[PDB]
């Protein structure tokens, strides 16, 4: 790596691991256009297995990114609109809250109050039905952002209907496949069984457990240079061949509504460039980031911008990762852990790093 990269790395990630305990991390920094990739520590403590390159690390929410640019591939297969109802793909939702709520609503958490968690005791798809069909909403769609696995889950569940695949399969196809992105899974293969890091809660290694929706709203395993070159995919996506797929990149990032100084795309989130660093790192916190708050609708969407800070937080029980990138400065990072550690922690360090770096 440059020097000036290895410098602010180590400065930045040596504390951060420290202070939160982490037991193993990866960090990509992608600078003009190329990856730089730094490990530490363990993938497998008991097994004192480092994490390396090839480590899967569980992405959580981070899959939101992926299931909002499958979902914009999709509108733009003329497959679906995001101005279509909820009810044109799932007819069975005929309770009468369902009325007014439209595909763009779902993939933007503003359906109306739509919970952040899908019970554990749903399972089954007649479970799912029951459950949206006996929800009641806390305020008319298109007002509040309410940030839900419940609604962007379901928007990708249903947007994949007219393509007559899985939603698995049309990630497979779609997404990871024309990207060339084969150490990524939503079920990690026997071949990779090896490379799966352990995720550590209180200690005791965990990986996530199957849930309903699990596959659209936090399903993803990745490789530290799978999410290096999906951060290049999204930096860049005129480099992208499939027409469909580079248009789709576009949507994700393209801003529906905004609510203070943040704007919401498809699974991305975006702020104007230059930021407010105190803002960014404040609203991390999940006093604010999952708390409802007024969408100025913006009629009609504002495209991408250039002049952006996109990214994204996640986390499992065992997991916690970030991606951000600045489109204008071709700059991006991705930082992956085995420990869930506070959002503020994690968007702190990525400023440190990438504002040192333009």
């Amino acid at each position: 790596a440059p020097q000036q990269i290895n410098d602010i790395v180590h400065r930045t990630i040596t504390p951060l691991i420290e202070q939160q305990k982490i037991p193993g991390m990866a960090v990509a920094v992608i600078y003009q256009g190329k990856p730089y990739y730094f490990t530490w520590g363990y993938a497998d403590i008991a097994k004192k297995q480092p994490v390396t390159q090839q480590t899967l690390f569980e992405l959580g929410s981070v899959s939101k990114t992926f299931t909002g640019v499958l979902g914009g591939d999709a509108i733009a297969r003329g497959e679906i609109k995001l101005s279509d109802p909820t009810t044109k793909y799932w007819p069975e939702l005929t309770a009468k809250q369902w009325n007014g709520i439209t595909l763009l609503h779902l993939a933007t958490y503003t359906a109306g109050g739509l919970p952040l968690q899908v019970p554990d005791e749903v399972k089954s798809s007649s479970d799912l039905l029951r459950f949206y069909q006996n929800w009641q909403p806390a305020w008319a769609p298109g007002t509040q952002r309410l940030y839900a696995g419940s609604s962007i889950g379901l928007f990708g569940a249903l947007a994949v209907k007219p393509s007559g695949l899985s939603f698995e399969q049309a990630m497979q196809t779609r997404v990871f496949q024309p990207l060339k992105l084969n150490h990524t899974w939503i079920n990690v293969p026997p071949a990779e069984e090896k490379n799966y890091a352990w995720g550590y809660r209180e200690g005791k290694a965990v990986h996530v457990s199957p849930g309903a929706l699990d596959a659209e709203a936090y399903g993803v395993k990745s490789t530290i240079e799978d999410m290096a070159r999906w951060v290049q995919s999204n930096l860049k996506p005129l480099d992208i061949n499939e027409k469909t797929l580079q248009q789709g990149i576009q949507l994700a990032q393209s801003r529906y509504w905004q609510t203070g100084d943040m704007y919401q795309g498809l699974g991305w989130e975006m702020l104007d460039w230059p930021v407010n660093p105190d803002s960014i790192i404040n609203g991390s916190d999940n006093k604010i980031a999952l708390a409802a708050r007024p969408v100025k609708a913006i009629t009609p969407p504002t495209p991408a911008v250039r002049a952006s800070w996109v990214h994204k937080t996640g986390a499992t029980g065992g997991f916690g990762s970030y991606v951000a990138f600045i489109p204008e400065k071709e700059l991006g990072i991705v930082m992956l852990a085995n420990k869930n550690y506070p959002n503020p922690a994690r968007v702190d360090a990525a400023w440190q790093i990438l504002n040192a770096l333009q």
